[PDB]
């Protein structure tokens, strides 16, 4: 069995310590640790040690990472994507693998990805991402959400396909906009929860609906979550309507989400209202950070650097204080892991030995400066140095 002693690192505002790793777990933390015989030594040189970063919401199947630049002349964005996939030979396999490897090189060791599951492609995108997940076993842990991007109710056979996706290895059921997309919100929520209940799985639902319509759909989702006892098994992604509502109605919904263990994903889009990270926090709602798309036919933006996403969340929420920047960093570390149900997380003994070293004086500096990951350790193995896989 292999041991790794990372000497002389800082977890933040605290004295420096060493981190002893054995197998895939953190074995010991503290100052001036003894070295087990034959243990490898890594000199941390006073760097900040971070737990493995977490991508709580992306779309690995859609990315053009590693491909030639996608020239965007979109006007109409759902029909553009479908035409691209039906006139190009896009391979969710090489793309998802390249992007997930870039995530790893930048210190992200846990990823929740949505994958399109629909009657245009069947399970083809799912199978490609499952291949990528198997290639990266022991290197990146990947949760897969089976996402009916173009809807369920109006597309015959989509319900059975989503069930097939869960049976084939998708971890979570996805879905979207029970009013705006599905047209029959009660039927849509009942169909989706029925499928997830059959496989005993959780759900992560895209909710773009604005204002009172979004609040209505959210209420329906939370009602069903409570009725089925699906505690800590439902995630709401985007949830823009929480930025539209009066504070009274907003906090009542957030209170219900906190009670049910429902987390919210924010990707901090700069041009639409977002849930206030501090309002969620004050209500007891866990906030998960995510990129959303990364260089696909929807968006040219996105990055495998989750420190950059933390920075963008902080900017979007008008954070300036150091402790507010640390709240944003929590959205791509402990908060994202808690919200997504990523277990054995952190830098304490017994946690999975995911360790990311960065040259920064403070956690707040690491958020805004995004220093290169000097070292990435994943499941106790050194996988990257100076931002590149070794
Ligand atoms: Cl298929
Ligand atoms: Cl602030
Ligand atoms: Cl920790
Ligand atoms: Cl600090
Ligand atoms: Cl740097
Ligand atoms: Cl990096
Ligand atoms: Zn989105
Ligand atoms: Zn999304």
């Amino acid at each position: 069995m292999t041991a790794l002693l990372i000497r002389n690192v800082r977890t933040g505002a605290d004295d420096a310590l060493d981190i002893l790793i054995e197998g895939d777990r953190i074995a010991r933390t503290g100052p001036s640790l003894d070295a087990p015989p034959g243990c490898a030594i890594e000199e941390g040189a006073g760097a900040i040690a971070l737990p493995g970063l977490v991508e709580g919401h992306t779309h690995l199947d859609k990315t053009h990472w590693g491909m030639p630049w996608y020239r965007n002349a979109v006007g109409d964005r759902i029909e553009n994507e479908r035409h691209y996939r039906a006139t190009s030979g896009h391979d969710a396999g090489a793309a998802s693998l390249a992007l997930a490897r870039a995530f790893l090189a930048a210190g992200t060791t846990r990823i929740r990805t949505h994958v399109d599951v629909d009657t245009d492609a069947g399970l083809r995108h799912l199978h490609r991402v499952l291949d990528t997940r198997e290639t990266l076993r022991g290197q990146v842990e990947i949760q897969i959400v089976a996402f009916p991007q173009s809807g369920v109710l109006k597309r015959p056979g989509t319900d059975a396909l989503l069930a097939d996706a869960l049976a084939a290895g998708a971890d979570l059921l996805g879905g979207l906009d029970p009013c705006a997309i599905e047209g029959d919100p009660v039927k849509a929520v009942d169909v989706l929860f029925g499928i997830a209940e059959r496989y005993g799985r959780g759900l992560d639902l895209h909710l773009h609906e604005r204002g009172s319509m979004g609040a209505y759909s959210l209420d329906l989702i939370l009602q069903r979550t409570a009725a089925l006892g699906m505690q800590h098994k439902v995630t709401i992604s985007h949830a823009f309507c929480l930025g539209d509502l009066a504070e009274r109605e907003r906090d009542a919904l957030l209170a219900r989400m906190a009670e049910l263990g429902v987390a919210v994903v924010t990707t901090a889009p700069a041009a639409v209202p977002v849930p206030s990270v501090l309002a969620c926090r004050a209500a007891g709602v866990t906030v998960i950070g995510g990129n959303d798309g990364v260089r696909d036919t929807w968006t040219p933006y996105g990055s495998p650097d989750m420190l950059e996403r933390a920075m963008l969340i902080a900017m979007r929420n008008d954070f300036r204080r150091d402790d507010a920047l640390e709240v944003a960093l929590e959205c791509v570390t402990h908060g994202a892991a808690r919200g997504c149900g990523f277990d054995a997380y952190g830098l304490q003994p017994g946690a999975r030995a995911d360790v990311v070293l960065v040259d920064a004086m403070t956690l707040a500096e690491a958020v805004v400066a995004r220093p290169v990951r000097r070292l990435v350790v994943s499941s106790g193995k050194i996988v990257a140095r100076n931002g590149a896989l070794v």
